[PDB]
């Protein structure tokens, strides 16, 4: 029950500060419009920075450096990977502190390193595929050692990331999926670059082999009866959850590949979702505006909320290094959460 | 009475908007600094367009298509005419719908075409003269016939606009003044290119005949005793209006060159006034921080106001199709006017 007051402590009148972004100002001075998006959201793994890009095509990152963004400096940048072009996916680069990895549903992905000092973005780096092909989801194996780049359809491509980035191997989604018409929807890697979890949309989700650079099916398993929106992965690697559209949240066991327990308070669609970084607590974003806090070794409802029909498309992370998580606020705001005094779970 | 109404009423609750720029939304960010200027703000004949110049180097055009700025398209361009130079003069060319002449206090004037379904705005062409030539104030004659060009001092050209801007003539200060050091502080056209007013600072006001494009000195007057600040004509075309530091504002009688009408009330300079598109009402913006609103036919006092220390170079300018006014507002930020039911004073 401890983990129920801190999160309720962490919904409270204080512990919760607003980021201060262009858009927080904006709806600040038009306040006291048309919300664009927010595409992606993701850390860094040494939780100490941020990066997410809106709909108009400008992508900011934060230095994370105070708890209530007093001290954090940002970099924002005008609508980068072309003027008309904007960015759909990115991903941090764990081996260096200051690359980045971005794709804008184009033939071409963009590394820029991040500089602190200045509020410059340099362009280091392009990349080019065949010239039809449209890539859109970019990823990073966990111990930075190989890059993944993926298609709506008919292309996966793994690069090197050691070798200066030579194109080490590709693969026809055709297939990897042997069904009518299938577009994979979410990729994650496992702890470890070992294997690459795909989900498609025909309900299929697939293992692949990816040891020694060259891409291979393991196996295929009809998880569910819907697309499959999201694939996460325990911190502590013992269990992968899976989250559908058709309303099922399972969590799959890792050694044995077969389920082991079940979401069923649940009756709409799921958007996203997230495990803390204790692989303790879910959290899970349906469809419904509304936001649900599961326990993951029990299984039980510990805690629920409302968006009430603000930021209708929400997000969630929770932070790699403290119990904190950034959660979407009023009108397309950032709103992070807090305690201010239990940096961990077990310092409470 | 029915005049004071309808200011009145445009000084309400209501009947106004916040022109939304650059420099709006920065004081919205950063108060929900130090100001840096508004050079020049002019529109353009048709009354469908308006441009501006801060003092940071970039210059703001809009297209207006709706009364509160709601469907307007804003072509924001950043430092213009050379990076470490800044904008102090614009003339929108009565002949065309796009061109513009703007000049940066150099030997340079450059003539933009401003594209409105991009937000590029081309250099078209550039014009020279002598090196050590600094000119600083550009004009259009109002049926688009020809452009004059004027020094702080010892230059003044006139270049025919028909002919691929020929250079057709100059004169030499020194032949217009004759005393002690003058400066001309304010240059105005006659209604239909025929006569060019010229304000000294020394006090005396020239009228020059620029008939057949030779430049020549028809008459001096000694109007003032101090700098002449502006020079404005009534739309009618039977008196124009002149305006000094020394406290006093006249109205001249155009067919004999008299005086006719003396403000009184006034007991502080003035920094700039206007006379709308009917010749019925004069506003003053004084030097203390105040605006007025007098009547031209009667001469008598029907509107005062306070601008209260906020913005304290203040600009005013009536719409030249109708009967609103662009107005600077807190902090260098514009601030329209209207009553939204009462497109001219005869329909009210």
């Amino acid at each position: 029950s401890v983990t129920s007051k801190y999160l309720q402590s962490t919904f409270s009148k204080g512990n919760t500060s607003h980021i201060e972004d262009k858009r927080f100002i904006h709806v600040s001075s038009r306040s006291h419009i048309t919300p664009n998006e927010i595409l992606s959201l993701k850390f860094h793994v040494s939780g100490s920075s941020m990066a997410y890009s809106r709909m108009d095509g400008s992508l900011t990152v934060w230095f994370i450096k105070d708890a209530s963004f007093d001290k954090s400096v940002e970099v924002y940048i005008p609508d980068c990977c072309g003027s008309d072009k904007l960015a759909t996916d990115l991903s941090w680069n764990p081996t260096s502190l200051n690359q980045i990895a971005v794709v804008s549903n184009s033939s071409e992905i963009s590394l820029l390193l991040i500089n602190e000092k200045s509020l410059t973005a340099s362009k280091l780096r392009t990349l080019s595929l065949g010239s039809k092909t449209k890539v859109n989801t970019c990823l990073y194996d966990p111990l930075g050692n190989w890059l993944l780049a993926a298609t709506k359809s008919e292309k996966i491509y793994l690069f090197d990331v050691k070798k200066d980035h030579s194109s080490v191997c590709s693969l026809n989604i055709s297939d990897i999926s042997q069904e009518d018409n299938d577009v994979v929807y979410s990729l994650a890697w496992s702890n470890g670059g070992s294997h690459i979890f795909i989900g498609f949309k025909s309900g299929y989700l697939a293992i692949l082999k990816a040891k020694h650079g060259i891409l291979e099916v393991c196996t295929k398993i009809k998880a569910h009866t819907g697309p499959i929106t999201e694939i996460k992965m325990d911190p502590w690697g013992r269990n992968f959850i899976t989250g559908s559209i058709d309303g099922n949240c399972y969590v799959w066991n890792m050694k044995s590949l077969c389920c082991e327990l079940i979401i069923n308070d649940l009756n709409s669609a799921v958007t996203t979702l997230d495990v803390c970084h204790l692989g303790k607590i879910l959290g899970i974003c349906t469809e419904d505006e509304m936001v649900y806090f599961y326990d993951l070794n029990s299984g039980n409802l510990l805690h629920s909320k409302s968006l009430a029909n603000y930021k209708t498309d929400p997000v969630l992370k929770f932070y790699p290094d403290k119990s904190w998580y950034i959660m979407s606020g009023k009108n397309d705001t950032l709103s992070n959460h807090f305690v201010k005094n239990e940096k961990n779970l077990i310092t409470y």
